[PDB]
């Protein structure tokens, strides 16, 4: 039902969070530790523990996170551009074992991304 | 053209070469010329949008069908221990070809943030 992580209990509105968009299959809200003057994160309704797991009938789905992330930074005046990052186990720094995007900006992000 | 006209769409066309992991008929994986990590990969697609900001509804399966290529080529080229995954868009993103792109990055650690 959401899954047994922190974001789990976010998608059933168990604990707080400062959302910013949500529909029947995803949910959007601002990172509770922001790395740049906007920091919010997509993730799926589904529990997806992470991408390496996701399954080709979910493609749509993820696509869905993305287009949802665009129209976020758009909403949230984001016109001098963004960073979108999805982290994957270990060395990906994956912090919590279900599926996320990361949507960056409202400062110049450098190059390597981490 | 297909592919569209940045240097991505001749990569596309086979007019400039470079190192593919795989192909199919909505995308391209290769290996990124400056890599950042041990890995490090694009994959677009064969259909030119210039910039996720630009993207329309219509292209979620596309968009999604880049991650699932992403995650398949990350574990068939080895990268059992993770990898990060990246879109940049515009100037504050750091975007330097305007044609939609996923980094797929991994063989170290990364790190926080993200750039
Ligand atoms: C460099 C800038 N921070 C950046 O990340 N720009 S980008 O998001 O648009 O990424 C484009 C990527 O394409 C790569 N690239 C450019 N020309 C290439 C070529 N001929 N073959 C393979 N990769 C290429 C760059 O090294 C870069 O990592």
């Amino acid at each position: 039902p959401g899954g047994d992580t922190i974001f789990g209990k976010i998608i059933r509105k168990e604990i707080p969070a400062k959302i910013i968009f949500e529909d029947d299959r995803c949910l959007a809200f601002h990172d509770i530790s922001p790395q740049a003057p906007t920091h919010f994160l997509v993730i799926p309704k589904k529990h997806i523990s992470q991408i390496s797991v996701a399954e080709d009938d979910d493609e749509s789905l993820l696509g869905h996170l993305m287009i949802v992330g665009k129209k976020c930074a758009a909403d949230l005046g984001l016109n001098k551009g963004y960073r979108m990052v999805v982290n994957e186990g270990s060395d990906g720094g994956q912090s919590v074992y279900h599926v996320h995007l990361h949507v960056l900006g409202g400062r110049q992000m450098h190059w390597p991304p981490g």
